[PDB]
């Protein structure tokens, strides 16, 4: 679990939307795995705008923060899962670190703020949806 809070938005992982974020729905997307929906209290994080390829991810099986370098945003195959059928995922970025099901929205920053949240994973692996192409957050 976990989310963004930026102005008056708060960005989760799709398949963890809860029926409130789907009643005050600004933007969904299955093929990027991202919802965001508004906020009445003002959030406070920073989002990134570069092109940075390593971070510091967030790991709740772990309670541990991790650095990793991570592949930029791209079209990645992911397998079946009870959310979603086999299919492509966009503006995914992967990484060698540890995740588990449940670590999905964990965050991902840089020097700059917020680069993403822990989206998939694998044995080894673990994948983020990039959010630093998302102007709109900002006004
Ligand atoms: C044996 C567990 S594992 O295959 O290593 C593993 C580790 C980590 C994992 O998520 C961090 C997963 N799960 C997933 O990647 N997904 C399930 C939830 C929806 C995700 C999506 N964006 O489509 C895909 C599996
Ligand atoms: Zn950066």
């Amino acid at each position: 679990s976990g989310a963004i809070y930026v102005g008056n938005y708060r960005v989760v992982n799709r398949h963890l939307a809860t029926h409130n974020d789907w009643a005050n729905l600004v933007w969904e997307d299955s093929s990027r795995d991202l919802l965001v929906s508004s906020t009445t209290a003002q959030g406070c994080d920073t989002i990134a705008r570069c092109d940075c390829q390593t971070g510091v991810y967030y790991c709740s099986s772990r309670r541990k923060h991790y650095p990793v370098s991570f592949s930029k945003p791209s079209l990645i195959f992911v397998e079946a899962s009870e959310y979603y059928p086999a299919r492509y995922q966009s503006h995914l970025m992967l990484a060698v670190g540890h995740s588990e099901p449940g670590d999905c929205g964990g965050i991902l920053r840089c020097q700059h703020g917020v680069v993403g949240i822990v989206s998939t994973g694998g044995n080894g692996l673990v994948g983020f949806a990039d959010v630093r192409d998302l102007l709109w957050l900002d006004e």
